[PDB]
């Protein structure tokens, strides 16, 4: 479906049901003149131990987030549009919201083409990002369903503590659904062509698992979780 | 409408159709790997007046393209997938078409969430990219339907040359279409946050004319012709 506004309030209320559906990750951007907007709604989201991957023009401040949930923040100067998408199955998007908040145009849908089109243009503004904030209150359950932000998490991680993983995804070979387990043993980020994917240690030897629309990779995941090595002991 | 293959083959054939019904300007992203199948197209696109914004990880040889129009071609490394959208008014996308060229998904349409998305997409892929070519065949007539090409145009220009306008587009106070005509005085480029416009004018006094789902200037436009001073005469 398509769902569209021209309210504000209407549009921040689809945002708010949107992201209360998650299980994996939502995926913010957001101008930073709407933050205290959706502040709690945030909270709400990392205190279910899903993962919030925000991207704000300016940091602010981050207190309450102190042991939260697992929280990753990314600069960006600027995108004046509030974009939502969780699990990469939904997508909530207010045109404009900087300039109108009011009566914007805004969309909520799942159809895959503007998955595409919005997962595409948010890889864009991750390569034109910077890290800036990450909290990891939750190291026995770090859940992603974008595999480039959880490729720069093994990026930053995996030379310094091993990584575990649990991964449900389609098999490219036979087209079947899959889990998989076993321990993050390497990791592909061509940042300037978004090529991403996790090498995964199986009982079956080194796979490849990329994320949403992979085609060179061994498995396509959307539902990907990491453990910390030692976090469950 | 959203039209879906699993056909390299049809979706080429789409894309082809979409351009042959372009009045105003194409832009076309596409990985180098295909720029010998669609050469052609563009050719004929540039013939029609039309002009073509070319996106490509290496610039081919352009001998073919001297005086065949109106042809501008920025290198960006890299996009994975072929998009070209047309008058603002549609797009096809051929996904990850650098690793399956053969059955990869594609769509067409013209939905306006999907036009937004990609119109975005495009945009963040301009700020990251270098142009590398201009040709202006026919400088009494160059169209636009994307307002950041056009300003990005006149960024370069103006200062050397005086530059006429006519302009379709909404009156952003009455809603209601009308068509504009004047010179143009200035622009505004803010790229880090993606607004764009020119200030054109006119009997009524100098406006501003945004592009696609502008909020702040006075009118929208995606509907442009400039007139280089001189060039009729
Ligand atoms: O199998 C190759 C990669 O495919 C996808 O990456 C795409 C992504 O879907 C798209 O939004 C973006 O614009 O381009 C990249 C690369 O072409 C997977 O998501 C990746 O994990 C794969 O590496
Ligand atoms: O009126 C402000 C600007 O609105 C649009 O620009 C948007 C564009 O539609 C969107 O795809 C992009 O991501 O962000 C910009 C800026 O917010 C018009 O196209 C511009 O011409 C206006 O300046």
């Amino acid at each position: 479906a398509i769902w569209r506004s021209r309210s504000f309030d209407e549009a921040i209320e689809m945002f708010r049901e949107s992201l209360y559906s998650a299980k994996n990750e939502v995926i913010v951007v957001t101008p930073s003149e709407f933050f205290e907007t959706i502040r709690e709604d945030l909270i709400k989201t990392l205190e279910r131990g899903v993962t919030v991957s925000l991207y704000i023009d300016k940091i602010p401040d981050l207190s309450e987030f102190k042991g939260k949930g697992n929280f990753f923040v990314r600069q960006f100067y600027k995108l004046n549009h509030l974009i939502g998408m969780t699990d990469g199955k939904e997508v909530v998007t207010i045109q404009n919201a900087t300039f109108d908040s009011i009566g914007p145009p805004s969309f909520k849908s799942t159809y895959p083409e503007i998955i595409f089109s919005q997962y595409s243009l948010i890889i864009e503004i991750f390569k034109e990002s910077t890290l800036e904030k990450e909290i990891i209150g939750n190291p026995k359950d770090i859940r992603f369903f974008a595999m480039f932000h959880a490729v720069d998490f093994v990026k930053n991680h995996l030379k310094n503590r091993n990584i575990y993983a649990e991964i449900t995804g389609k098999n490219l070979e036979s087209g079947r659904l899959e889990t998989l387990t076993g321990r993050v043993v390497g990791y592909t980020l061509s940042l300037r062509e978004a090529v991403n994917n996790i090498h995964l240690e199986t009982e079956n030897g080194v796979v490849k698992v990329g994320g949403m629309f992979a085609v060179i990779e061994d498995y396509e995941s959307t539902e990907i979780k990491f453990i910390m090595g030692g976090s469950r002991s």
